[PDB]
């Protein structure tokens, strides 16, 4: 089986800055799953960040965790089987390994429990210094 | 919630060589979950390597993927809440990011479906040189 999920982006930024993550999924996984982002801060379990689900036509439904609401924007492009996370007004508290996630059972973007995730990316470090 | 699983060890070895990896689990997960190891080779999805029965102290079952049978061995140290993956007679085809995993819905070592895994480690690169 070929790798389902591959993240790109990540790196070192300063407080206030923006950084974009993206991830590709195989066509089958992309079309069959609610796609999401998680983050694992130092010493902590991976926590839900945002999710996005396809709706009829060009439509998408998006759902964000309270901690990142407003500051982050999630999006997807089915022509490229890619999901994007644009992070803005980044703070030290946002420092983490960020993971893309796919849940094949969910149909509509909602809070995703990490324990229910079917496929994960390899993780990508984002560091925000004061 | 604290991180549940943390790998240690890894690197580059030569074909024919050996390497043991370790991972710490929280007290709760060590007691309650089947723990195991997966690996993700470049461009391939993560595949099952080995599993050990929940709460492995005095006695446990161990179970292995056919590809690593006899060469690989899994074990534990209950006193340090640690699981080990011993890899003998390493081959270039064993090159991968290796991940520890735990499944709270399993009690006896067995094939672990990546889709059912509750908690994941961060992964560690193991390269086997030709």
């Amino acid at each position: 089986m070929e790798v389902q999920l591959v993240e790109s982006g990540g790196g070192l930024v300063q407080a206030g800055d923006s950084l974009r993550l993206s991830a590709t999924a195989s066509g089958r996984t992309f079309s069959r799953a609610v796609m999401g982002w998680f983050r694992q801060a130092p010493g902590k379990e991976r926590e839900f960040v945002a999710a996005i689900s396809a709706a009829p036509g060009t439509a998408y439904y998006a759902f964000y965790a309270d901690s990142v609401r407003g500051r982050f924007s999630i999006s997807a492009d089915s022509a490229k089987n890619t999901v994007y996370l644009q992070m803005n007004s980044l703070k030290p508290e946002d420092t983490a390994v960020y993971y893309v996630a796919a849940d094949l059972k969910m149909q509509v973007a909602a809070y995703m429990n990490q324990r229910s995730v079917d496929y994960w990316g390899q993780g990508t470090q984002v560091t925000v210094s004061s």
